[PDB]
């Protein structure tokens, strides 16, 4: 049993080298072993909320039959940066399921804002959904892209590593979504395209990982949260969030990967 103090000191050295703050929370879903470091401190969500937005859409669909196959047109809409899928499909519109997949797997901003506008009731509505699953920490205050400002000590558009991990655990393995909807959500996480250098980089290529990244573009602020399915072990839920004090500092994918490696080494997994 690696003493938790050992794990904490490895993370302190890592965040000192990085020049900022690293916050982590992990849960072993078989043993209920947990580990946290800065787990109750707030960090900006950046795009990480989009995974929960997809979940909010699936939840909504459980009380509105047919919702996922409905199409949303936006032919004369002003489109946001980092909207690769919705920019491409503007001539056709997209179904609610397609928007949800895009916002999670490609971090698509147009898709996020469209779903917040037309289905989820804005940042307020997103926040209310999280409250409805027992998350009293998450808060979405602003839309894309202004939510990326990541100002030191601004609690808007933040959560904590613990609350992110706990909410991921609730959605992946709990009671919020029915079986079909829960499978859909986790398949979307599994097919995420933006996380190859973050938590996925800390585990063997043959383990299965579902994740969603966040990158604010300022204040060295970036993150990842995931479910990890090791070979012959219960799944692990992990959240890793970072920040740096200078606005022009870049984040580091390597640092997120290394934080993930340190934390996972602390679970008794065959790798
Ligand atoms: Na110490
Ligand atoms: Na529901
Ligand atoms: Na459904
Ligand atoms: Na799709
Ligand atoms: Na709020
Ligand atoms: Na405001
Ligand atoms: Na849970
Ligand atoms: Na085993
Ligand atoms: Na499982
Ligand atoms: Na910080
Ligand atoms: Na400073």
């Amino acid at each position: 049993s690696q003493p938790p103090q050992v794990t904490v000191d490895k993370l302190k050295r890592l965040e000192n080298d990085f020049g900022g703050r690293i916050g982590v929370y992990a849960i072993d879903t078989g043993s209920n072993k947990t580990f946290g470091y800065r787990a109750n401190e707030r960090f900006p969500l950046c795009s990480s909320f989009k995974g929960f937005l997809a979940a909010a859409v699936l939840s909504k669909s459980q009380q509105q039959e047919g919702l996922l196959n409905q199409r949303i047109r936006y032919d004369n809409r002003v489109m946001e940066p980092h909207s690769p899928v919705t920019e491409k499909q503007i001539t056709t519109g997209m179904t609610v399921a397609e928007l949800s997949a895009a916002t999670l797997q490609y971090s698509d901003n147009g898709a996020a804002n469209l779903l917040l506008e037309k289905l989820i009731g804005g940042p307020e509505g997103m926040t209310s959904f999280m409250r409805s699953i027992g998350d009293n920490v998450f808060r979405l205050d602003r839309w894309e892209l202004e939510l990326n400002s990541a100002i030191p000590g601004d609690d808007r558009d933040t959560s904590t590593p613990k609350a992110v991990a706990e909410s991921m655990q609730k959605l992946a393995f709990g009671n919020v979504l029915g079986l079909t909807e829960r499978h859909q959500l986790m398949d979307w996480f599994k097919g995420n395209t933006t996380g190859g250098a973050r938590i996925r980089a800390s585990v063997p290529a043959n383990w299965v990982v579902g994740d969603k990244t966040g990158t604010c573009g300022v204040y060295g602020t970036a993150n990842d949260y995931a479910v990890i399915w090791p070979v012959a072990h219960a799944p692990i839920v992990l959240a890793v969030y970072t920040s740096k004090p200078d606005r022009n500092s870049k984040h580091s994918d390597a640092v997120i990967a290394d934080a993930s490696r340190i934390v996972l080494e602390s679970f008794n997994i065959d790798a």
